[PDB]
DNA sequence: ATCAATATCCACCTGCAGATTCTACCAAAAGTGTATTTGGAAACTGCTCCATCAAAAGGCATGTTCAGCTGGTTCAGCTGAACATGCCTTTTGATGGAGCAGTTTCCAAATACACTTTTGGTAGAATCTGCAGGTGGATATTGAT
């Protein structure tokens, strides 16, 4: 609700309409308006149970109110909204499969791709059939984390828990497998905009940029940010110019296109990691400067607000202060994934056991 | 309330197998030296293990009913303690005679050191099979009436 200096919407409106002012400045104003409109999100509008606990999300890209869930044992679950037909579901093992990763087919929607536990990266549909294996650990205790795709370059990509990455094309075509870390590799991720030059983190305490087709000499890469912690999540933008990070003790950088070493500014928040706890991924909005992430309180960290709950917290990208929480009773739990629909209407969040959907207000007549 | 009557304890005494100590003989304990091998400081490395302390399933802390134990009481019948009284085995010394423990000695044969050759046991990849779980059906079990 509290906002900094702007006004005069119709104003701006129009002044764009005659060209006098450019359109970022009423993207600011509408940046603003959104979140404004945000604050009115407060009645949480749907809750959503299965099994046991949820470890990954992801948006059916097209469709507003449908969306995909991975959970702790390997429990995949596919919910529309307002159609009420007792969503669709699929079972696992149930223990010790964790699903890890998990983002929708560009081409057919019914499917999606998978990293689990039990050393398969998987690509199976919604129905139960498994269409193909992508790679395998062939020795247990040696699992898959991370997982991603690309639709402009038709590439697949995923990582694991020791620190190699595997790149491989939609028929197979493997050439790759090399070492990039050594240890754990928690997100990987691929650009927007151009096609070939990639993302990835760890819990090496650093963040690495590649380019996926000219580096293959086992740590040739291109460029290597420190960090003070480990960190859960490095994603890019849709627009593809800022680089977004994670950590797990308390921390948020911004990296941009010129100089990837030196930051432009680091957003501190607390999201401290833990084990039976699922961890935190910051995530961009896809169509303004805002960053979405939940928020889970350390007593020693110097909050800056006087007030703290476990909140969901939102912040402006290019400045670095806050500009709405949401809170809601009856959700005491923590969410840990909070992701906006590619859409821009809806937003689902994941906290234990829970998927929570927290849509914008209905009116009276 | 006392008194009769057993058994034991406390004090003194005298004489003896065991205690002790003194004495002669000695293989074992300390000296000395060389030879050979060993804990322990330093480094390395890679398995295993504790700090962290959300959120739901399900087990436990509480509270209730009432039904079988427990633990008091009673008492009739059976028994071990006490004891007499007698008497057969055990003791214990003594002796006398046969076997065995140990003590020596010699010696073929049982056995350790050590060189060298092959190979059963181990371990990591590769394949299989059957216990778990599941599901359903037919029998057994159990308590109110």
């Amino acid at each position: 609700q509290i906002l900094p200096p702007c006004r005069s919407i119709v104003r701006t409106l129009h002044q764009h309409k005659l060209g006098r002012a450019s359109w970022p400045s009423v993207q600011q104003g509408l940046q603003q308006s959104f979140l404004h409109t945000l604050d009115s999100y407060r009645i949480l509008q749907k809750a959503a149970p299965f099994d046991r606990r949820a470890t990954s999300l992801a948006w059916h890209p097209t469709h507003p109110s449908t969306v995909a869930v991975g959970s702790k044992g390997g429990d995949i679950m596919l919910w529309n909204f307002g159609i009420k037909d007792k969503p669709t579901f699929i079972k696992g093992i149930g223990a010790g499969g964790s699903i890890t990763g998990l983002k929708f087919n560009p081409l057919n929607t019914n499917q999606f791709y998978a990293s689990s536990m039990e050393g398969t990266t998987r690509l199976q549909d919604f129905k139960g059939n498994i269409l193909r294996v992508f790679a395998s650990s062939d020795t247990i205790n040696i699992w898959f984390c991370s997982l991603d795709v690309s639709a402009s370059s038709r590439m697949v990509v995923t990582g694991d828990n020791v620190g190699n990455v595997i790149l491989l094309n939609m028929d197979g075509k493997e050439l790759w497998n090399l070492r990039m870390h050594k240890k754990k590799v928690t997100h990987v991720a691929l650009n927007p905009c151009c096609d070939w030059f990639l993302a990835t983190a760890s819990v090496d305490q650093t963040v690495k940029i590649w380019d996926l087709r000219q580096v293959r000499g086992k740590a040739s890469f291109l460029y290597s940010l420190p960090h003070r912690h480990p960190v859960n999540a490095a994603c890019f933008s849709p627009d593809g110019a800022r680089l977004l990070t994670t950590d797990q003790k308390s921390e948020i950088r911004v990296y941009s296109a010129s100089q990837w070493d030196c930051p432009l500014g680091l957003i501190p928040h607390p999201h401290r990691h833990f084990q039976h706890l699922t961890p935190i991924k910051a995530a961009w909005h896809p169509r303004y400067n805002l960053i979405v992430v939940g928020r889970y309180p350390d007593p020693n960290f110097k909050s800056c607000t006087p007030y703290e709950l476990r909140t969901i917290d939102v912040f402006d990208g290019n400045s670095g202060k806050m500009m709405c929480q949401l809170y809601d009773p009856e959700s005491s739990g923590i969410s840990s994934l909070n992701e906006f629909n590619p859409m821009g209407d809806t937003l689902a969040s994941a906290m234990g056991y829970h998927i929570l959907i927290w849509s914008q207000e209905e009116a009276r007549t």
